[PDB]
C-alpha cells in the first residue's frame, strides 16, 4: 500500500530510559505508531473506500497486486478515534472509543524515527515497565510485547509497500496472522471471509509469521509470560492454513509455535500472587513494576516491584521441574505435564534465542478476544476441563466471560497505562532514570 | 578431642535477618566460634601443651587415638587474643594480634545455637552480605564461603570427640586440608611434619574433604566467587597424598576439586571493575554489597550494591562463552581457555548441585598465604607466566607480594568487616530488614 494524507499522521511522542552497566540511565525519545489495520484504506485518487466493514472493494480490489496499487493507508487521529494518549513516559489505551464510528482497541509500536521502528535485541539485557491493569476486567488484555519485525515496516523487501513504519505496516507475530490487512506489499483480499461475530475483520489466503516474545499479557485477574519461537526467526509471509495459528483450521500446521512456553502464576497454583486488592501479593487495583531478563543462556528470570517492595516470580513446582527461571527445564516440563508439543517442535529456547539474539519491535495493545473470549488466560479452558485436569484453571473468571460484544457493552471504559519504560545490560534498569 | 574450660568459651553474638518470598525480613541471633585449630590444645589434666609452636608433645601424642584421649581443646579470648569483635549484625577481624603470643587472623563459623552450627540450603536461595576490604592489601585474603560441614562438629559420628561445635570441630573444605589437630575425633599426629615456613603449622596423614562455595575470596585489589565440587558432598576423611589440595604432592589426586570454576572479574579482563579508589566501578576503599543467587538450574548469579547503584557480574566473553551467570558454559569454556579439568573431572555444577541442595556452614575469616602468597587471587600466577597465557594475570599485585611474614611485620593492623548478613529465596534480600 501507500500512504494518503487526507489526515495527517503525528505520532504521540513517548520517552524511555537506555541504562549502562555503569550504573546510570539516560533518557530516549520516541513515538507511538498504530497498527495500518486500525486505519482507513482508502483509493488513492479519492476517499472510496478500499476496505469497509469486513469486507474488500470488488472494484479497487480484484486481486492482491491490483488492490495493493489502488489503495492507501491514511492518518490516525490518535485520542478521538482510537483513544490512545501518551504523556511523556506513559502511554494510555481506552478500550472502545466513540468517534463517527466505534473503535475497538489499538496495536502500537515504538517507533525511533517518523519512519523507522526503534529495534531491541534483547539478548544480555533486560526489559522494565509500570503498568497500571486495575480498569481491565476478565476477558480484556493489555499486552505489551516484542515481534521479529523488520524496521522499516517490509519497505526494502516489497516496494509496493511505500507506506512503510510510518503508517504501521510490516506486522507478524507467532499467530501467523492471516487478518491482516496488507503483508508483503500486497492486499490480503484474495481469499477473504469475513468474521462470523466482528463487524469489523476477516481472515485473508496470506499470513504474516515470526518470532514472539510475549512479556506481558494480562488483565486485574491473570497474567502471563511467554515466549514463541518459529523456525523461520523474522518476518515471512505463509500460505491459508499451511499457516497455523489461531486464524486457521490447524493450529499447528505452520511455521510458529501459537502455544508457546507460558509461565502463568495462577495457572502453575500459587492463585494468591497477583490479583484485585490486599489479598494477593500484588495488588493489581494499583501499578507495579514488571521487569525480565534475558540471560545468555536463553532463559528469562522475572521480578516484579510495587511499594518498594521486590518479588521474584513465584516458585513453580511442575513434574520435575522446580523453580522460578523460565528456562528448557520448566518448559519440556510444561509439556510433560500440561500436555503439547508445539514449542519443542519449533526449537524451543534455543530456537527462541535467535530471536533475542537479534533485533524486536516493542508492542502495546490493548485487545478483547474473538476467538477465545480470553479464556486461556484467565478462566478455565478448555472450559468443559475441571481442576482436576493439569493446567485448565488459568484465572478466577468464569468460562462465560469474556464475550465481546458483552465486554465492549459493559465495560467500554476500560483502558491499560503503561508507563516507566527502562532498557538496558541486566542488573541495569533499577538505577535512577536520567 | 575433649573440651578443657581454663578459659571460658563465650561465641560473640551475631544477628543476621531471614527473608521471604512475602517480601519481609526477620531478625535471627546466632554467634560465632573460632575453629578448633586456633585454639590451645592441652592435657585433659593439666596446662601441659599437647601442641605447642608446630610440634606435638611425644607422651601426650604418641599416636592419633592416645593423642585424642590425652588431650583437650580450651577456651578463646576472642578479643584480646585473636582480633575478633562483634557487634549487632558486624564482625571484625584484625590480621596480626599481640597477646603473651602472636596470633595470625582467625576462621570463624556461624553458630544456630552454643552447641550447634547455622546450616543454610543455598539452592533457590540467596545470600547477602556488606564487607569492607579497605584495610587488606595484597597478599591478604578476607574470606566469606560455605561448606558442607555436620552441624554438630562431627560428634555424633565420632564420639571421642565430645569437643563439637561449641569448640569449632569438624572442618572440611575442597583442599581437603591436612593442617587440621584433629580429624573424625582423632588427632593427626601420625604423619605430621612441621611447616618449613610457618612456626605455628603443619600437615599430618589425614586430610578432611567436602564441598565449598568460595561465595567472597578478596581484598582490596582482587576478588573472586568460586564454586568447588568434590566427589563425596560432606565432611570425609582422607588419607595423605591420596588428599589431593594444597597440602598434597598431588594437587589433583583425591575426590574434592582444589582449582574450582572461579570467576574474578579482572582474570576474566576487566580491570576497571573492582579496585581501590573513584577510577574502579566498585570503590574497594569503601563498604560494598555483594549478592549471590543460586537458581536451581545450579547457575550461579551475582551482583553489587555500593552508594545505592547496583551492577551485575561483568560481562566476560571466553571461547564461546559470553554472559555474566556462572553456567556450565562458563565453567567449560573456562577449562578450554585458561587450561585444566579439576572442575568438570569432579561432576562441575551437577556435582556441586548436591551441595547447595543439603545443608552448608558459613565461614569467615581471615588468612595469608604461606603456600602460594595470594599470587593466585591478587598477581600473574604462575609468577614467570606474562599477560599473554590467558588468564595468567588475577590482579595488579606484584608477583612479589603476599609473603606472610613480611605482610605480618608491615600490615598487622590489617582487617575485614563483614556485616549485614541477609538471606532467603531469591529476589528477598533487598527488602527491608526487620
Ligand atoms: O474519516 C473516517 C475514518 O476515520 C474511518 O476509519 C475507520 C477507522 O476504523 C477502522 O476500523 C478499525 C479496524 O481495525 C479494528 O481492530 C481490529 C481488532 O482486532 C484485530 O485482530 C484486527 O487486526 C484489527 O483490525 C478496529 O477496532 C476498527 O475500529 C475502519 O476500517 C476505518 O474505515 O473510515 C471512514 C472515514 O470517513
Ligand atoms: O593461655 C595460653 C593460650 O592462649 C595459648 O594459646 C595459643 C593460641 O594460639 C595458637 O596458635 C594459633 C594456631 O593457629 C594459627 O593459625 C593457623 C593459620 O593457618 C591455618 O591454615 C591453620 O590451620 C591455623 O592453625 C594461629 O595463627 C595461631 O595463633 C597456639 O597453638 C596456642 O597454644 O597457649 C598457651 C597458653 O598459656
Ligand atoms: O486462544 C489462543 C491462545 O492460546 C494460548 O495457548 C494455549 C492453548 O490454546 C491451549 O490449548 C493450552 O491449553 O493453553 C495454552 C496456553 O494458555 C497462547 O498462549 C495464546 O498466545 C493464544 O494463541
Ligand atoms: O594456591 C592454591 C589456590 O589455587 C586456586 O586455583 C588456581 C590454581 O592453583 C592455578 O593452577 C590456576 O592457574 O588458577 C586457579 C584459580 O585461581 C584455587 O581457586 C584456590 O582455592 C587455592 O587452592
Ligand atoms: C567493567 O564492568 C563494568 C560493570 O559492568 C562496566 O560498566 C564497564 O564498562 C566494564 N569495563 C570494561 C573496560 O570492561
Ligand atoms: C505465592 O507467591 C508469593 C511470592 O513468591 C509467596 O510469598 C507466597 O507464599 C506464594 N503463596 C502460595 C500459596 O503459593
Ligand atoms: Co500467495
Ligand atoms: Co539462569
Ligand atoms: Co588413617
Amino acid at each position: 500500500q501507500s500512504a494518503c494524507t487526507l489526515q495527517s499522521e503525528t505520532h504521540p511522542p513517548l520517552t524511555w530510559q537506555k541504562c549502562s552497566s555503569g550504573g546510570t540511565c539516560t533518557q530516549q525519545t520516541g513515538s507511538v505508531v498504530i497498527d495500518a489495520n486500525w486505519r482507513w484504506t482508502h483509493a488513492t485518487n479519492s476517499s472510496t473506500n478500499c476496505y469497509d466493514g469486513n469486507t474488500w472493494s470488488s472494484t479497487l480490489c480484484p486481486d492482491n497486486e491490483t488492490c495493493a496499487k489502488n489503495c492507501c493507508l491514511d492518518g490516525a487521529a490518535y485520542a478521538s478515534t482510537y483513544g490512545v494518549t501518551t504523556s511523556g513516559n506513559s502511554l494510555s489505551i481506552d478500550f472502545v472509543t466513540q468517534s463517527a464510528q466505534k473503535n475497538v482497541g489499538a496495536r502500537l509500536y515504538l517507533m525511533a524515527s517518523d519512519t523507522t521502528y526503534q529495534e531491541f535485541t534483547l539478548l544480555g539485557n533486560e526489559f522494565s515497565f509500570d503498568v497500571d491493569v486495575s480498569q481491565l476486567p476478565c476477558g480484556l488484555n493489555g499486552a505489551l510485547y516484542f515481534v521479529s519485525m523488520d524496521a522499516d515496516g517490509g519497505v526494502s523487501k516489497y516496494p509496493t509497500n511505500t507506506a512503510g513504519a510510518k503508517y504501521g505496516t510490516g506486522y507478524c507475530d507467532s499467530q501467523c496472522p492471516r487478518d491482516l490487512k496488507f503483508i508483503n506489499g500486497q492486499a490480503n483480499v484474495e481469499g477473504w471471509e469475513p468474521s462470523s461475530n466482528n463487524a469489523n475483520t476477516g481472515i485473508g489466503g496470506h499470513g504474516s509469521c515470526c518470532s514472539q516474545m510475549d512479556i506481558w499479557e494480562a488483565n486485574s485477574i491473570s497474567e502471563a509470560l511467554t515466549p514463541h519461537p518459529c523456525t523461520t526467526v523474522g518476518q515471512e509471509i505463509c500460505e491459508g492454513d499451511g499457516c497455523g495459528g489461531t486464524y486457521s483450521d490447524n493450529r499447528y500446521g505452520g511455521t510458529c509455535d501459537p502455544d508457546g512456553c507460558d509461565w502463568n502464576p495462577y495457572r502453575l497454583g500459587n492463585t494468591s500472587f497477583y490479583g484485585p486488592g490486599s489479598s494477593f501479593t500484588l495488588d493489581t487495583t494499583k501499578k507495579l513494576t514488571v521487569v525480565t531478563q534475558f540471560e545468555t543462556s536463553g532463559a528469562i528470570n522475572r521480578y516484579y516491584v510495587q511499594n518498594g517492595v521486590t518479588f521474584q516470580q513465584p516458585n513453580a513446582e511442575l513434574g520435575s521441574y522446580s523453580g522460578n527461571e523460565l528456562n528448557d527445564d520448566y518448559c519440556t516440563a510444561e509439556e510433560a505435564e500440561f500436555g503439547g508439543s508445539s514449542f519443542s517442535d519449533k526449537g524451543g529456547l534455543t530456537q527462541f534465542k535467535k530471536a533475542t539474539s537479534g533485533g524486536m519491535v516493542l508492542v502495546m495493545s490493548l485487545w478483547d478476544d474473538y476467538y477465545a473470549n480470553m479464556l486461556w488466560l484467565d478462566s478455565t479452558y478448555p472450559t468443559n476441563e475441571t481442576s482436576s485436569t493439569p493446567g485448565a484453571v488459568r484465572g478466577s473468571c468464569s468460562t462465560s466471560s469474556g464475550v465481546p460484544a458483552q465486554v465492549e457493552s459493559q465495560s467500554p471504559n476500560a483502558k491499560v497505562t503503561f508507563s516507566n519504560i527502562k532498557f538496558g545490560p541486566i542488573g541495569s534498569t533499577g538505577n535512577p532514570s536520567g
